[PDB]
């Protein structure tokens, strides 16, 4: 009598049960990531409706799992069978936006975009732009640490939650964090969950810390280059000159190509750069960077004098994902290595697609050695499905190879557990169960994601 | 037959038991907290000796507390009795900056100072900055998540943890965190030992994350005042221009008269002291917030120099004053809103206990750190401070503040984080603690109660 007790709780109008309306609320857009068919999908209205659902799933021992907007490419929102999927689809307000302390206290179903666009309107910033910021929640963004594209300069979703309010244990709502501009009583534990992709509890409200708008002149540093090592070496040539660009991405050939055919090619990698330095302190430092471009192999490296032309290359990177997965499915990496490692990892990429045949386009953030290498699946060859699923453990294993990560910014959730464990080992992960147990000894929390529990 | 298992697992040299010694490992500057005479204090080499000292205690249960340079100002290395105080002193080496990923990787007993300076060869800059900076470990930093004068505009230790390795549980030898740049793969073991005081494992390697140097001139923006209120409303002034100025420190009367007493170099109640790291249209808007409030000698300075020389006390207030006798001292972090109204809060509770309470605080982040000196054979006068220490506390918290911003809760403060924390989250420290210290040993008492 799971579904009995929740309406009984929380009304009817907050659980369904329509295995039609139940079909999207169980995967997000990894795609290969397993789902079953969940119980009955919540969606409360304030902190109480979510109390009252943790705690009757708490004593009956069904798994939940939280779920923002769905755009994770891990599967860590996928739901199992029986299941009850809490989507805060109704808990998308911005409470408050404080001009003096410059933080705002927003819910869990809030958007990224639309966030920005709020404080933006109190002079304010809220750095972190991932590419899913039109979608994504920030209930996902503090879920899974989720970065942005200027995040080589200004850090990720981490460096801005100040305090949390969550959904713990047998279903007390604590509220985690501090909202000052310093405070070390406790323990972090509101940083614990950060990056905990819903394994610790639910997070009903976050708040963030702000910056002052950038209200400025972007001054891109635009570069093409022939050669997935050669570009790659530049990157490091910039950040071995001491710079901090405010974006360095790359662009591989067959990902930009594909974005033209959607939303209508200098060389084969697009190495785009760009600093946001006020008055000639940027043109200076802009200036320099192109150098770095030219100094290493360059083809069409040119500084932009154009604030559309610049733009209109920056959208098409954040378009680059959606715009082949209409192309078909994508099965999508997501390493992180040193910068000094860039250009082997490159390069080792490519080596990988040879020796399975199987093409990978890439783009990456640069500035941060964050590599998503993306593989198109054609449909029908199983083999290229097999090819690449063997090039996937490859890729991962040369990135910890090289001291670097099994996932950069997109959270384990199941399509990594292999190389996460191989990364933690045994040790790290024993803690992992120990941590899980403590703050969620019903395990009913999202159980059996990014590692498990035996 | 504890110590005897120590000397025979990491040396006798690297093992103390003479009482003369070990004085000067189980307290460290915080005054009025709890020590006793440790079993051992162990000074270990590597690693692996650490690890040893791990497993030993694990097993019969001793508890073990990690000592960095004893500057702790709530008691958080004080030692207890029967304890194994384990000190970093011998490691203290900077193992590598690494230029390209812009990173170095310290050991715990490295003081950051040294740090800095190291880093500064190689074009590089830690902002952190605390005052104690000169004699303060980076073990410490980490433990205690310490801040500084730049954090208004630069963060504090945590923001730039970006890995760590330590001994935890019975002695097994994990390295948390990452060493790229972005990293989310698990949890964030790292950042949870980051202001755990040492209660959950020991680090002996971080590797932190470091900026390019500033390499500019700064904009300092001298200002002095009459009274803590008047000039509370000045520091909202930059807060109501949109300003995140690199520096923004408030002394009282007192703590100058101290520095100047004592180093002999040199008029206004509080001095505010802000600075801008752009740049002096910026340095000129906060000038005119100065005068815009109670505005004396209110000058944009353009001497670098002695401009230096000014912040010179405001960093060698605390050890100014300590050279007067016993000082007890209180950390409250308030929002930006209350720096005005928590000032005058500070004055009542003086006037109401009849207890002279000096005043310096990071006014750009709501930090405050009232200090009282307390007499010597005026016992009334300690308890009267101590009755102005829980209204100061309890109306820090009221207003929506923290009950420690940069020290820690440590053993001086454990009666108000038990009441900012409420019963739910502490329990939740319990349960961490248990996990990841079944035996709990690491610093076991301080922070919250293993009750
Ligand atoms: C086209 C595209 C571009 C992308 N670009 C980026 C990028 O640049 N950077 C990047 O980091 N990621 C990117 N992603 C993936 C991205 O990380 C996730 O979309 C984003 O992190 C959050 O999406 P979401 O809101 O759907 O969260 P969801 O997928 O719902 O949830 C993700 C995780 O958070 C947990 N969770 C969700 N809500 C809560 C809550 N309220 N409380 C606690 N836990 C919760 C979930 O259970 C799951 O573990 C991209 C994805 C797509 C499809
Ligand atoms: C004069 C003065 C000025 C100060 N100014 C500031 C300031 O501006 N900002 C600020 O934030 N703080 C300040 N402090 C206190 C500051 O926190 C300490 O100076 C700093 O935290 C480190 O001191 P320490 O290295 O002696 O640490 P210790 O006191 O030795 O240790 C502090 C806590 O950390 C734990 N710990 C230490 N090393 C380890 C380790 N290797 N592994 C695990 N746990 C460990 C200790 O056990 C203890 O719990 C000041 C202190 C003094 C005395
Ligand atoms: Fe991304």
């Amino acid at each position: 009598g799971v579904v009995e007790e929740l309406v009984a709780a929380i009304g009817a109008e907050q659980v369904v049960t329509d295995p039609a309306v139940m079909e999207g609320y169980s995967h997000d857009e990894a795609e290969w990531a397993p789902y079953d068919a969940p119980a009955a999908v919540v969606r409360p209205r304030d902190t109480a409706d979510v109390a009252e659902v943790v705690r009757i799933c708490a004593g009956r021992g069904v798994a939940v799992v939280g779920r923002g907007a769905g755009t994770g490419l891990s599967g860590a929102a996928n739901a199992g069978r029986g299941w009850v999927v809490v989507s805060f689809e109704r808990m998308n307000r911005v409470l408050e936006v404080d001009t003096v302390q410059q933080t705002v206290t927003v819910q869990p179903g809030v958007v990224n975009d639309d966030l920005r666009a709020r404080v933006a309107q109190d002079g304010l910033w809220y750095p972190p732009d991932p590419a899913s910021s039109p979608w994504s929640t920030i209930g996902g963004n503090v879920a899974t640490n989720a970065g942005g594209l200027c995040c080589v300069k200004y850090g990720v979703t981490r460096d801005y939650v100040l305090g949390m309010e969550a959904v713990v244990g047998s279903g007390e709502v604590v509220r985690l964090g501090r909202t000052t501009a310093k405070g070390v009583t406790g323990y972090d534990l509101a940083g614990l969950m950060v990056g905990s992709e819903g394994t610790l509890g639910l997070v009903t409200e976050v708040t963030l810390r702000l910056v002052p708008l950038r209200r400025g002149v972007e001054h891109t540093v635009v570069g093409y280059f022939d050669s997935l090592t050669d570009a790659g070496r530049a990157v490091a040539a910039v950040s071995a000159a001491g710079i901090v660009p405010s974006a360095l991405e790359l662009i591989d050939r067959f990902c930009l190509q594909a974005v033209d055919e959607w939303k209508n090619a200098e060389g084969e990698v697009l190495l785009l750069a760009r600093s946001d330095l006020p008055g000639t302190s940027g043109q200076e430092e802009a200036d320099r960077i192109l150098e770095c471009f030219e100094k290493e192999k360059a083809v069409y490296a040119v500084r932009s004098t154009d604030e559309e032309e610049a733009e209109a290359l920056f959208q098409a990177r954040r378009l680059a994902y959606p715009a082949l997965e209409r192309l078909g499915p994508l099965l999508t990496e997501d390493v992180c290595v040193p910068k000094a490692r860039v250009p082997h990892m490159l390069e080792a990429i490519e080596a990988a697609g040879e020796r399975f045949d199987t093409r990978i386009g890439n783009i990456a953030h640069a500035g941060d050695g964050n590599l998503h290498p993306l593989f198109i699946v054609p449909a029908g060859d199983e083999e290229a499905k097999r090819r690449a699923k063997q090039a996937f453990e490859v890729i991962v294993d040369e990135a910890l190879a090289v001291g670097g990560t099994v996932t950069g910014e997109h959270g384990v959730g199941l399509l990594k557990m292999r190389g996460a464990a191989d990364e933690l080992g045994p040790h790290v992960l024993a803690m992992h169960r120990a941590v899980k147990g403590a703050l969620d000894p019903a395990g009913i929390f999202n159980p059996g994601k990014v590692f498990a529990l035996e």
